[PDB]
């Protein structure tokens, strides 16, 4: 509401503490949907099906008793890295290669079987995956990015689609309806008998996580008090900062694609009973027309600010010359014609996009593949979760004491930095290489920190809105594409991280241009 309406019935107060709580709360059990990718779809050893392993009857057959490391090597072409095959096997058995002193170079799969019969996967560490269920293994390996992009894409949509709508039918009526879709799209999902289907339920829970995440930070801007808007959007980005560590230790939990993804999606159920009990937004109510709904809010918050008399005291006539100061002067968004057109203002927006696309596709290209990055992925997990935090907060100390430009560029080039270096690190040393992972996530979140706090200070009052929701998309483009650079792993698995550490590093040399504050 007006600043004069929401000063008379409390800025800062006991409501505001409510309403952030039960709109953060959520935010944990929204990462653990956005990351459940790192568990749901892991990917464990597959060698091939052979007859004479599974099969007993064949195995008895033999007289005596043959070892299974002896017996594999008789069925499986010895694959690349000095390891078994995972889509090749032997058409027949061959004895020769049996015996030791052989030379097993004469044995490869020049005339290997493909897999027939299907693929044997490992049980120890997952009870079940989506990749073991669904066979997105060998020639369907490129299904497994393909299924986080179009997650990704949803969000895309959800935000271009929750941005008009939550204009034209309110905040609080959006947030329940995206409480109770991201409910239901999760638990069907747990029960989709083919891949397309998971998709598409997948695809509409990322539409409903989009459309949670920008109500939600609607109503918690709209809600506070001027001075401290960025404060509780940070405050937000927090709520998802230990939403990893949420996720971490739910899946050590529990070890399956099915019972995970539905103990993940079963609380929204209940986050759509509460939700009814939460308040609209004043403001919105107040500019819309809305003036015996926009009186009965603001009564209903005063009243649980503690000040009765206050809101008793309120009528239409001063509620509407308070306003007046919105309703005569009638903003209307900007079209970007007035924004690109001025020579003057062409390399800020470049750079500022530039930089919220690095981020958005370098760390969910990164944060999907959590096992190339480290040895286990709890550990990782548990280690992003609980350094993103300092990082973040450090990084208003920094901006404080620190200019704007260069805190920017450190960030992000240093993130770039130490994502490149992990691939450089030997493979066997796996302590530094889970560190460096770890340092260079919480770099890019801190980066994306800054950004979000840089991003609206450049451009004026007026085109405020149009550049960060220009970058916002942005961001979500980059999403989109990032998993996709997996795609490029045939060639080898330094390549995809090779490309995420040079891009944030550009991108930060670059944003050393545009001009400070
Ligand atoms: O705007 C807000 O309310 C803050 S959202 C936030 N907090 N930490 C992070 Br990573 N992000 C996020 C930042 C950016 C994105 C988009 C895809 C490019 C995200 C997408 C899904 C979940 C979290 C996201």
């Amino acid at each position: 509401a007006f600043s004069e309406l929401l000063d008379q019935v409390g800025g800062l107060g006991r409501f505001q503490v409510l309403q952030t709580v039960a709109l953060v709360v959520p935010i944990m059990w929204l990462c653990t949907q956005s990351m459940l990718e790192n568990f749901s779809a892991a990917v464990p050893s597959h060698r091939c099906w052979v007859p004479l392993l599974d099969n007993s009857t064949a195995q008895a057959s033999v007289p005596g008793a043959l070892g299974p490391e002896a017996l594999l090597a008789v069925s499986i072409p010895p694959g690349p890295n000095q390891g078994p095959h995972q889509c090749r096997r032997f058409r027949q058995p061959q004895w020769q290669l049996l015996d030791p002193n052989a030379t097993a170079t004469n044995w490869s799969e020049a005339a290997t079987e493909p897999c027939v019969d299907g693929w044997v996967y490992d049980r120890s560490t997952f009870t079940s995956t989506i990749v073991a269920k669904w066979d997105l293994v060998c020639d369907s390996q490129a299904l497994k990015p393909m299924a986080q992009s179009i997650y990704l894409a949803g969000i895309l949509v959800g935000a271009a689609v929750c941005g008009p709508a939550s204009d034209r039918f309110g905040r609080r009526l959006v947030l329940t309806w995206s409480y109770l879709q991201m409910a239901v799209s999760g638990t069907a999902a747990a029960f989709a008998p083919t891949f397309p289907v998971y998709c598409l339920f997948r695809f509409l829970v990322a539409f409903a996580v989009a459309g949670v995440m920008m109500n939600t930070g609607t109503l918690v801007m709209e809600w506070t008090s001027a001075q401290a808007r960025p404060l509780v959007m940070t405050l937000n980005s927090l709520g998802f900062s230990f939403g990893h560590v949420l996720m971490a230790a739910v899946a050590y939990g529990v070890r399956d694609w099915a019972l995970l993804q539905l103990v993940v999606s079963v609380p929204f159920f209940l986050c759509f009973v509460y939700s009814c009990w939460l308040a609209e937004s004043a403001r919105w109510l107040l500019i819309t027309g809305r003036l015996d709904r926009g009186l009965r809010e603001l009564q209903r918050v005063a009243a649980i600010n503690g000040k009765r008399a206050v809101g008793d005291t309120l009528t239409p006539q001063v509620l509407l010359s308070a306003m007046q100061e919105e309703l005569s002067v009638g903003q209307a968004p900007a079209s970007l014609g007035t924004l690109l057109r001025t020579p003057g203002l062409r390399l800020r927006t470049c750079i500022s996009t530039l930089c919220w696309f690095a981020f958005g596709f370098t760390f969910f290209g990164l944060a999907l593949d959590l096992q190339a990055l480290g040895s286990n992925i709890f550990l990782l997990q548990v280690l992003i979760g609980v350094v993103d935090i300092p990082a973040k907060i450090g990084t208003l100390l920094l901006l404080s004491r620190l200019g704007r430009r260069p805190t920017q560029a450190a960030s992000l080039v240093l993130a770039g930095l130490c994502i490149l270096a992990n691939t450089l690190v030997p493979h066997e040393m796996g302590a530094l290489r889970s560190a460096l992972a770890v340092l260079g996530l919480g770099g890019l979140g801190a980066a994306f920190t800054c950004i979000t706090i840089y991003s609206g200070e450049l451009f004026p009052t007026v085109l405020r809105m149009t550049a960060v929701g220009l970058g916002q998309m942005a961001a979500r483009g980059g999403a989109i594409l990032g998993p996709l650079v997996r795609l490029l792993g045939v060639h080898g698995p330094w390549l995809p991280l090779l490309v995420y550490g040079t891009v944030p590093v550009l991108s930060g040399l670059a944003a050393l241009l545009l001009p400070e504050t």
